[PDB]
């Protein structure tokens, strides 16, 4: 209701900031502001002068706009700023919504980095399946996100962090006995079965809260647990987070009331009006630069890809069909009067995102009436629910106690073993970027012919 | 003799004119009275109350009118328990007990519609569905072997689980040896509604155990699943309010023979015309439903079924909109609304003490197979089911196994792509049609929700 | 080739007897010699005469003729003759055929008292199931027979015989040092998995043979095995053996070359062309008294109605829709004038009737190739055999040893598991009593109708 | 380079040089001597002999003929190994071991097809059937690394059996170190051919003991069966007799390629025109079916893909009448029958390493699900195949249970109705039509016997 309004001015204050920060740097022309790196290197300048690292002046590479007329071209700078002067100036504009703002900003990076690297290689080394990486979005993010953080990281990313954990603690038992690290252990566990949403998944994790020792055993179970939430996927938010050169515009779009939703049609809306601008290196086809930039925005990197192209209405493409690179240029290749282009992908249609990183829908109908128990005697189909009574028997009734491992299993085999089905979100309808209120639902379909998954090989 | 029907016959008759003299007692005479059913209601728990262990009385209702239309007050008189046992067993006669048993299965059997046990399922450890299973959980240990007829499956495991737990926190009935065998009864009492060999099996672990130790209540709970698969045997019979029985005489005749089981009691509610106190926001169609429900203790029944012999489409407990026949105090006024219950029987079937499932079981406990004498083809006569029966139920063996023969029994019978049928073969006939002459060879409805309490989807 | 030649005077020999026996009971007119009561009651006081006992006359009751004119009519007589005359008189006719002549007639017998007598009671005293009763075929054979009368007995009926004996092992252990029934008992081992087919019925009763010692862990062997039996039925010999009142009208009948086949067409016609004629006591429908004299004949007991009905082109119906007694007239109904009928049911056609008391054919085809090795690159089928893996899967491969009692039981699941299969025998053609080489098979059917099993109930 | 189907062209070019001038030495010139595959057949043996650890010689045959029709006559003639080495090195070259080679794998794919090894099979320990799975089981040592290529999965668990045996009976080869890793190359090179993940598994707790304990061959058994229900890869090739290869330049050109696994292999098996001698009751017909079989590797290929390309229907080993290509002593005569090999390919398909069964495997290896942000419907894209990777394979895990897992493996594969299907999507094309540019829809005979040693039935 009023939150929206809290947000609104949140977002808002970040583009100010932006702006006054380019002015700082003598970049004005709208070519320069409307860029998505100079963005991210004040991005970048911003959250370093606002975290204590240990000279203590925190620069960043720029890019201006040279003219040659006919087309454009921008140039590397990298001009240097004072943390402290960041650190005040930033502060001062944006008051009580300073620590939310930074960890906004976050959240973005994170989901920009899930896009644009495949994390595999970390996932060796806590190891579990290279795959799986569905679940480790989100593992970038930086300890400062705090609440706010964790929210957007994957079940695999829990999973990931407590496991360096339980080895740390191997090694050094001291972790233990820390009532610091100990603490920051335990909160894992709870967070991660807070996403979580099948109980056989809450059973396991439960059991691992309930070994004061930590040790191998734990692993085992933290590991199986990771794979099972590929077939039931944890709850992680999903947030449209822009770079702020497109708040600093927010003002000059000119029509609006004063609200913002990161999670519903404000951002939608936003994201469309807006005309963001990046940079191209060799190779980098600007159709699929702007692919990236949009699963960037809206966290889809783990999405359906036939999700997607619905809604923009243009095919998405696998990573490994996109050509193009990441959108930071490395200093190896920088060079004077390099190409740029617009971020062409826009929303024809649009839904409301929400929470839950997955969901499975059409789940069993249960705790209702499940059976019947005939009176007449005729002749009849036996009414009865399957998948309802599989709900019963791998779920830990009270009593007993019981074998998670087993249960937490069986709920996969018996999850694959149904027919084919794949129906969730139903009663859910895709909307227009005209439409507000949701007034007039879409009902044509998803695309069948493009693969689902962005990371998808072999 | 099979002549029971001319038993049963009076036992009802005597019922009626029990409530007519009961009527006329709390001196309300008419037929708009007489036929609600509330009055009847009243007038049942004002008996129940005094055959058991000063003076008491439930609220009435009396008939006052818009002169275009009829309405119903609240009243709410009283008298001694006394009169009313003594008025009650003078008419009643040897009937007394069968009488106050039939009325007390009614209750049980409209509760099970009207209210929502999941509840107290939890309270016993067993899960929110199942509730298919737990049919008569409220009706009272004075029904006695009578009683536990309509107790399902679920009802009696529960009832044990109860008991162990009671047991375990405090010891000293074992040796009491009246609770004890009445523990051991209620074993008793289940497996001889259970049909698989599994579960008959299942409970027989738990009969030898002198001490109930965790193999028990472990047990039974896999048990309570297993009846949602393989459905024990609740004994379903026709029950009225004895307003409707009063009428009897006045309908005339019936052959003279009354059968709660079967077609006579199936007439008998057509023919009544019962009406019902209406509450604030009670759809007349909806409220008919439960009326009609309540009667033939469909509560757990297929509503396809329901559907099709009404020939009207029965709603879920959810989207159907209405609250329970008994008005509370919060909510009674002066010349309230009321309706007739409009849901009648195009055809009828006999009523099932069965949950019959698929056919074909107990393999027969004859010959099971052939073995062959000449040289020639044929097509190897053998029983699959009837070794399920030798090799799940135990002669010389045990094999403490008996928890992972229920898990496979079910398992394999939700492994049949899309298999079952009931009592096939038996077919509905029109309710004009009696002796079974003319079957009927419509289909069921199947874009009708299948459960009552069903929900969540 | 020549056996023929060898058991036909063996049966003519028998008939003879018959014949001779009656001459000294007084017993002429026809109308006796055909009654089936009087060839059982010489049968009796030849058994009996030929055994030691423990006066030292063996009698029995015989029927004679009463004319009345009108209808005919048979009256009890019990006689009584003398062991050694007997004796003496049966080895001078009998000669070299004498031991195997006595044991005919008691496979006659047994092959008579399974049709007209339910074990199951004796099933419940070694008790498996009261079912499973098609196993325990020739329970009431003396050990007499030896190895000959062991070969018409059940899988059950050794099972119970070695349960028996491992039970009053139990008791008195002198049994085991005894040599005697030691080696009789191991025979009883050893004769059971001559008649098992199937390899996990093999596998099964050889760990009862390796425990030197007897237990009740090996009673729980035997029975899981008897109840395989019912799945995979042994080998018991089937036999067609008639009273020998119809054997002494062999010459009689007159059209014969000399030779004989129990197993074969030579007893078939032998049947049809005779005249046998039995006693009736209240109830007593002639037509069903005749079912089971015939089933008696062809020891059918347990086997298919259904396949009988299509060679005698007649009903067949269960023991509770039969509505008669047993051919043997107890002493509590005795009278005088009783009336009787000939047994009425012939064969329009016939089959060889081959050893294995039972058979399931269509056996996963196997010991081949069983699979392929693509070698070009094309879409197919994918051409595999099902059935054929379980076979391995369950079944003995060299090493290890093995769990039995899972193979067993396993062998059984995956059994009923195969869609439904019925078809074995499957090649073999009913044919005419008129054809004899087997010249012209019978393609029509077997009736679907009829229940199957004889004793089946509920 | 992806040239090298012009390297493969020299191989086959100067192995048929080689023949051309062997046969020259042996004094028989001739096309109907030539063309004759017996004295190929016998040639080669003179040859692996002579480059194998004084003289020797095989079986010849001289043409003579009855004026209208040719016949043949056994010769049996002989020349020093090492002239023959000596005169196949100086023009064979480099080649010289790839050519060996090649015509080894040649010998054992004939092999396979001619002789039933399901006796060895047995002397192993191992099924009768699986033999589908013991391709190339005759073929030397010599062949290295290149030659267990056409090795089959219980081929390879068969060499492993015998060694974990003969170790057991005698210890002191561990300590050897060359049989000892000789051994493990067996398992390495096994798992490679082996595709699903349980299978990898399980030779990987073979691999993980450094004593071969009973968990060992209790495994290796287990192994076996499941390659016939998931295939392992068995690399097919196109070997033809050196008097064909002979035939190659006097065929003209070919592309100046030659590939043996491709067309140019196909074209050159058409165009040539075979000739084998016939013993006593062989149908022509039938013994030219073993030769193509025998060039095609095709023993274990189902039968019904052979009998489309060839537009023939293909007779089992059973119903199929003839003998081995090679005459034995006892039956040899002058001027006996001789046949061409009359079976031709209509159609062609690709030769595949694989032993493919059902597309889809390994899951993909890259993301196998999806993780939501909008809300609205969508069909939850998931592998179902890639988890069943990640629980069969272990990473951080063992269980020790891997033999459940590939049972569960098998089982589950058996429960499905009727599935298969392989190589979806690829198409047959005709002998005229190369570069695969038109895809033929035609399907097989369903008719036809599968299996080409199928028996008992």
């Amino acid at each position: 209701t009023e939150i929206k309004k809290s947000v609104y001015n949140m977002v808002v204050k970040l583009g100010e900031f932006y702006n006054q920060m380019m002015v700082k740097a003598g970049l004005n022309d709208d070519m320069e502001r409307n860029l998505i790196q100079n963005a991210h290197a004040v991005e970048r300048i911003l959250l370093a002068a606002t975290d204590d690292k240990k000279h203590n002046k925190t620069g960043g590479t720029f890019y201006k706009m040279v003219r040659d007329d006919k087309t454009i071209y921008f140039s590397p700078i990298r001009i240097t700023f004072l943390k402290e002067e960041v650190k005040t100036m930033y502060k001062t504009t944006m008051g009580s919504d300073g620590f939310s703002g930074l960890n906004h900003i976050m959240i973005g990076h994170s989901q920009m980095n899930d896009v644009c690297f495949q994390r595999s290689k970390a996932l060796k080394r806590v190891g579990l399946d290279p795959s799986l990486i569905s679940t480790f979005a989100g593992s970038t993010i930086p300890r400062r996100s705090g609440a706010t953080g964790v929210a957007i990281k994957g079940g695999g990313t829990l999973v990931a962090e407590a496991i360096r954990f339980i080895g740390r603690a191997m090694a050094d038992r001291g972790l233990l006995r820390d009532i610091k690290a100990k603490t920051a252990y335990e909160k894992i566990l709870l967070n991660l079965k807070n996403k979580c949403s099948a109980p056989q998944q809450k059973a396991l994790v439960d059991q691992v809260i309930g070994s004061r020792n930590p040790g191998i055993a734990d692993i085992e179970d933290l590991t199986l647990l990771a794979r099972s939430m590929v077939v039931v996927r944890p709850s992680v938010a999903s947030k449209v987070v822009l770079p702020i050169s497109i708040y600093a515009k927010i003002p000059q779009l000119g029509f609006n009331v004063e609200e913002y939703s990161m999670v519903g049609y404000e951002a939608m809306a936003l994201y469309n009006m807006a005309t963001p601008v990046s940079i191209l290196r060799m190779g980098d086809d600007a159709k699929d630069k702007s692919q990236l930039f949009f699963m960037s925005c809206f966290g889809a990197a783990y999405e359906d890809l036939r999700v997607l192209s619905a809604l923009t209405g243009t095919e998405f493409k696998p990573r490994s069909a996109l050509k193009c690179k990441g959108f930071h240029v490395p200093a190896k290749e920088q060079v004077e009067g390099m190409g740029a282009a617009l971020m062409s992908i826009k929303l024809q249609f649009w839904a409301p995102m929400t929470r839950s990183g997955g969901n499975e829908v059409g789940g069993d109908g249960g705790s209702g009436q499940i059976s019947c128990s005939p009176v007449f005697a005729v002749e009849r189909p036996i009414a009865l629910s399957k998948q309802a009574v599989r709900r019963m028997l791998s779920m830990n009734i009270e009593g007993r106690d019981a074998d998670v491992k087993g249960n937490l299993l069986k709920m996969m085999n018996d999850s694959m073993a149904k027919k084919t089905s794949g129906n969730a979100f139903i009663g859910k309808k895709m909307f227009q970027i005209s439409d507000k209120n949701k007034t007039n639902p879409v009902e044509i379909q998803i695309k069948q012919t493009i693969p689902n998954f962005f990371f998808g090989r072999d």
